């Protein structure tokens, strides 16, 4: 079985994810954000970038802000909706979460939620991290409230590609 550091470098040479300059340290450690993410989504499941279009009210979300066509994207396909809805909040600087990630990765897989799932994640992800869970995408010891590691993406991200 592939070490999560095969993963990453098989994930970059595909485009999916990738390093950081001068290094060879993948930072798997670290943290990633929800622009970055929706990035993964996109080059993992070849979806097509939307330029010209701006469905959230961030500051700087805007022309100049390199995540837009990939937050689109993701957005126009039903895979992520922001924050609240009333006041158009994407959210694009936070961090992705292990149970968010979970929802955008079992919804493309087409995979089904878990019903009555009894886990520590918040309310409305319950099914999709149990579901994820199942699925292999996490680790049944992760914690769904927290911001996922460059490493538990990578693992998501190759199980995810492996499944598709
Ligand atoms: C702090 O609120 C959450 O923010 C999440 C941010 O990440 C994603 C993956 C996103 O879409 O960007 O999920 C957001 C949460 O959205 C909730 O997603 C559920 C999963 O499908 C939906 O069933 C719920 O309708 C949605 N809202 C609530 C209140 O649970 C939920 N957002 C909202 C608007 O309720």
């Amino acid at each position: 079985a592939k070490t999560t550091q095969e993963k990453f470098d098989a994930l970059k040479e595909a485009g999916v994810f990738s390093g950081y300059p001068g290094t060879t340290d993948a930072k798997l450690g670290q943290d990633m954000t929800r622009a970055e993410f929706a990035k993964v989504l996109v080059k993992l499941f070849g979806l097509k970038e939307i330029h010209g279009q701006y469905s959230y009210k961030d500051k700087n979300y805007d022309a100049k802000n390199w995540a837009a066509p990939f937050i689109e994207a993701v957005t126009a396909e039903g895979l992520m909706q922001g924050k609240d809805l009333t006041k158009k909040i994407f959210d694009f600087n936070g961090k992705i979460t292990v149970e968010e990630a979970s929802k955008t990765l079992v919804t493309a897989l087409k995979l089904e939620p878990v019903k009555d799932a009894q886990n520590k994640a918040t309310d409305w992800a319950k099914g999709y991290f149990e579901a994820a869970v199942n699925a292999g995408l996490f680790s049944k010891d992760a914690n769904p409230k927290a911001n996922a590691t460059r490493a538990q993406l990578v693992e998501a991200a190759f199980a995810a590609d492996e499944m598709s």
